[PDB]
């Protein structure tokens, strides 16, 4: 089967339908999606309201050719994942990257899915080191992707994600199965795009996903490819201009559109502010 | 002569077209715009930001059909007596019609017309009671509109302005000749609509001008009907669906358009937090 | 782009512009065009001469807001495809809905254009049955629409049209692909307009286009509205005055403008004669 | 006193404002409009319906700067005389110059007015000789006028008017005084600008008078400058261009205007029929 939106969905992953939710499905879908939407913060920089309704998610996703980030991909994620049958629903979780004091809000959406009577946990819209292979809800197992490996602590009900780096697991956010509510990532959007120290507010961030364990990487002007996991080139983008071209370039971002576009002398006003 | 823009403005002011820069053409134009182009603060309840560079107003005000306020509105009129060949700049003054303990920001934007070597005052960005007819810069002179008596005044380099009320003059806004910029209606703009005790923060506001000196009044719920300056009819919208209809209906809002549209559950949360 | 008049084209449409030209661009602008545009042959009943440059065009059915039929209303929407950058040319087609003895002459004008290697035929201006989005050159094919069912169909080089009547097909009107010029329009609307046995010069006909499968229909004093298709509401309008209001209320009739407005008394000598 | 219309009238008449309804008062008047208002058929062959209504007369013949016939021109005139305070009627006569077989229809109008207990004619649209100064209603008596010599006959209650020609009098129409309703003048009107053998179908007419003795006069391309009644200076204008110059230059035809305008290349179709 396919729904309307599916179609438009498997379109922008330049990729071919599939109607039988299996686990084989979920491993090419995640992996599809990592590369052909983009993870992106643009619409926070330049001032400008982040809708999560499936409609704005489409228009924006998939017609526009956009980016976004937990909220966005995830949320058009777990439609598409739906749509083709999957047992989903969104989770939150708390972003320990840098290893704070104390735990903060639940900032980051993830789906749960089921399939074939075991649970595993997708995320397209983690950024930099995302999942891009579904993972089984177990712990100690280091669990193996196409652009890393991670092991899931199981610290009570609560769960930790890592994954390696230095021949020494690291976490990267913790998480549990509580239900959440559309509202409940409204208010993840909130936080994320106006709490003033959000990091979000302060730079410009791309990252999108290439087939073999390669990917691409901007921050304002630094540009970065991988291969393999590896930092191969490094540029530094010199002027707006420039950017402008190479976020249509490297990250297919749709920079025209009635709604969701921007110009590029739009884009001049957000890099000037650092 | 006709621009491309000048095109689509006298299509939505649903009049002819004119090339020749009079009183009489301006006399014209100003009725005109005040009853095609709605005044509005829709985009700042349901958060929004407000572009103010023709091309946005124009997709806001002309193809959206949508309204907007001092800038917004003013901005548009100031184009078009351009393209028609006026002689026009805006202003910036201060409103005071609540009477105010200190001079309030400059938050109203005006403009300021040379025809037949002489200086008038256009403006239909001021709501409620906005001219809706060109004046003479002079005193004492108390000028005439479609749809009030407008006295006009002195003190310094300073012009205050007032209209008949009850029957006694109120001060409305005030202002001086002095030079303005776009950013400092950016400014203006950013203030009307961030700073927290910024009244259009805490209603819904619409005002339509009709033919012979009627108006209609939107705010909140509470909508009015006026005839030759008297309240006939005062109804109170029951609903958010109703008011969705009664916007397109009595003040003719595009309720629709890839990009300035909102949905009715969009108005809806607007109108959730009174 | 958007030429001067493309502007004020999307602005009567309330629409948002449209730079590309596609089969999609077509579908929308067709029943954008159907609802915003009426039908109307007042010019033909109070005497009025119909001019078709495109500027008269122009005038009377964007800024006067005001109606026409055949050769105006697809003469306006043809130059609007044109600037849009598709590739259209006017057809003449035979009106056969009355099942006429012998075919009668080239009354009905019609748009046929060359989207992605296709061709497809676009017609806002026949009126109560008219398409209301374009339909590919193919026989048997029961193509759909927002408002009805159309069949095409062959026999030599002419091509019939149809639309589910009853239940059984009623065929239209007919047509070739052959070339036609400004002034075999002329000659055609001349001939609509003057020809006493025109059935144009014996009654009002009003006929203007809604979102979801509704329409509006006036034939002198009987007003009917129909929804998906269906009779829903017929009121016998009974006076002249109220039949002024509902032509601008109803179908958004420009009744004052310089140039082509008209009187409310002027509409009452045009209804006495019958 | 001086009503609105009264004032553009004045303006047009390049002349001095008069409240006093005195036959001085009509003297001049008439003599003001024969030299500003020109005479002119120009509406009939650009085929193009002639409004009789005062507001059409007002915005073709003041503010379009345009000319008319019998009908328009005196029907502007008639008002004026009546806003003055004069007592004032029309009356149709019978244009009998051809020297007819059998009496014509009622073609010409003319006014009738009562000044200081007499009764006298004025008549601005009869064209070519028309009378450029009231006459007084009786028998014989050669009156006199700033372009020359008339002679009211007396046969019956009918009267006829004459002016000298090769000293013998000449008969240029008859009436009677009864009285005439706008819709005889609508019917008037209908015959002369569409029965198929009237004159005005058939050529250009335009007619225009100076302050001395002197007048212009166009037919088709023959222009000719009289003064003191004598034929001084015949220039064939040799294109569609130059005429269109000459009705402005000459005669100071309003080319332009919303409604009443016509652009060159109309006058071109016009003239091109001959």
């Amino acid at each position: 089967h396919m729904t309307s939106f599916l179609h438009a969905y498997f379109t922008r992953l330049h990729c071919q339908p599939l109607g039988v939710p299996t686990v084989e499905a979920l491993r090419t879908l995640h992996l599809a999606h990592n590369c052909a939407i983009p993870f992106e913060n643009l619409d926070v920089l330049l001032p400008r309201e982040i809708q999560l309704d499936e409609t704005a998610l489409e228009e924006k996703l998939l017609y526009a050719r956009r980016g976004g980030y937990c909220f966005e991909l995830n949320g058009l994620f777990e439609r598409a994942l739906r749509d083709i049958g999957f047992n989903v629903r969104s989770l939150l979780g708390r972003v320990i990257l840098s290893h704070p004091a104390s735990l903060p809000p639940r900032t980051h959406r993830l789906l749960l899915v089921d399939v074939e009577d075991e649970q595993w946990i997708a995320d397209v819209g983690f950024g930099g080191q995302t999942l891009t292979a579904p993972l089984r809800l177990q712990a100690e197992i280091a669990q193996q992707t196409p652009h890393g490996e991670y092991r899931l602590m199981q610290e009570g009900s609560t769960w930790i994600l890592q994954f390696r780096h230095h021949e020494h697991w690291q976490s990267m956010y913790c998480f549990d199965l509580g239900v959440q509510q559309q509202s409940d990532h409204v208010m993840g959007n909130f936080w994320s795009a106006h709490w003033p120290q959000s990091h979000f507010r302060h730079h410009l961030l791309m990252c999108r996903h290439l087939p073999d364990g390669g990917k691409l990487t901007l921050t304002n002007f630094h540009f970065t490819r991988y291969h393999q996991g590896h930092a191969v080139e490094q540029v530094n983008v010199p002027d707006v201009p420039s950017l402008y071209q190479l976020l249509q370039q490297q990250f297919g971002l749709g920079v025209n559109d009635v709604k969701h576009g921007f110009t590029e002398a739009e884009l001049a006003a957000v890099m000037a502010a650092f």
